[PDB]
């Protein structure tokens, strides 16, 4: 807990150009259409543009502790919104072009985003999500759940069984859920494809999940403002804000970035939407 090691802290953000990084965007873009199977990683970075501080950027919360200062909330996690890059995520796994999403964060915006949860492996939990110990059955509830680290929430199921619902929050020496982790491990092995998006990569075995594409010739692209602990394995790195990227990348691709309605939770992916025809690349 104290001891904890919160890894590499406050390392220099990275700026790429303006014509490096519209030239490697649409390189990613380029790959996204040549992958068959394309997976996502997502950590802090994809929700800061929504108020909420990561963990090691220049103001993250062990950034912010190292100096002996606060990280800043600039929402709560009940009033946070989608960032374009969860609403982009959303549309990519609608028209067929995202086949899994892996994410380290605990904000919820993913399934509030209306993201399929059959196609999410929430490795370091939901803060909004509560599971009976007894039958395992989760609620996704509006509200953060009080507690962290599988604590009691002092709540009991109500399944048609009155077990004790305990948070999803996973503590330092808690391994991940067996469930997400052997999904996402799957994912990861079999895609041609693994982008990471905000995350630093230092957490294992979350951060190590996207070199599984590396094998079998699967390619890797990693966009961060700040280095990351695999960025020597990366076939592309972009340093940019994700917002930006993305944004450029939906706009290569031919697709609008959908409107959110508000927090509603989906937990089964429907078959892939129409998507514009792919362009003639080699
Ligand atoms: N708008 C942005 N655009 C691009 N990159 C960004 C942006 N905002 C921040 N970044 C980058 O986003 C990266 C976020 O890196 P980290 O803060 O380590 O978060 P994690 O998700 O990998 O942390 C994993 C676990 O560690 C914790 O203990 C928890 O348990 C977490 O679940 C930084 O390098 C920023 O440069
Ligand atoms: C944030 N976090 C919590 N638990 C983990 C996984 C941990 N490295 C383990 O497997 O034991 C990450
Ligand atoms: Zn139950």
């Amino acid at each position: 807990p104290f001891t904890a090691d919160k890894g590499k802290c406050g390392l220099p953000e990275i700026f790429d150009p303006p014509e490096e990084l519209e030239r490697k965007v649409w390189e990613l873009a380029r790959l996204v259409w040549q992958s068959s199977s394309v997976v996502f990683h997502t950590g802090a970075g994809i929700s800061t543009a929504s108020g909420i501080p990561d963990f090691r950027g220049p103001h993250g919360v062990w950034t912010m502790e190292e100096r002996g200062l606060a990280p800043k909330f600039d929402t709560t996690f009940e009033s946070a919104r989608p960032t374009q890059t969860h609403m982009a995520l959303v549309q990519l796994e609608r028209v067929g072009l995202l086949r899994f999403l892996v994410s380290q964060n605990v904000d919820g915006l993913h399934v509030r985003s209306g993201f399929p949860r059959d196609k999410l492996a929430e490795l370091h939990g939901n803060m909004f999500v509560e599971e009976c110990a007894k039958c395992k059955t989760q609620y996704v509830r509006d509200t953060v759940v009080g507690t962290m680290g599988l604590k009691a929430t002092g709540r009991l199921c109500t399944v048609a069984c009155r077990g004790e619902l305990r948070d999803t929050i996973l503590d330092w020496e808690d391994s991940l859920p067996d469930r997400d982790l052997a999904l996402a491990d799957e994912a990861s092995r079999n895609a041609d494809l693994s982008i990471t998006l905000g995350t630093s990569l230092q957490i294992r075995p979350s951060g190590n999940l996207p070199l599984a594409t590396k094998r079998r010739g699967g390619r890797l692209v990693i966009v961060n403002l700040q280095p990351t602990k695999h960025d020597r394995h990366a076939d592309l790195r972009i340093h940019g804000y994700v917002d930006e990227v993305m944004t450029r990348l939906m706009k290569h691709l031919g697709l609008e970035i959908p409107a959110w309605d508000g927090p509603r939770v989906l937990e089964r992916a429907l078959p892939p939407l129409p998507r514009p025809p792919t362009p003639k690349l080699e």
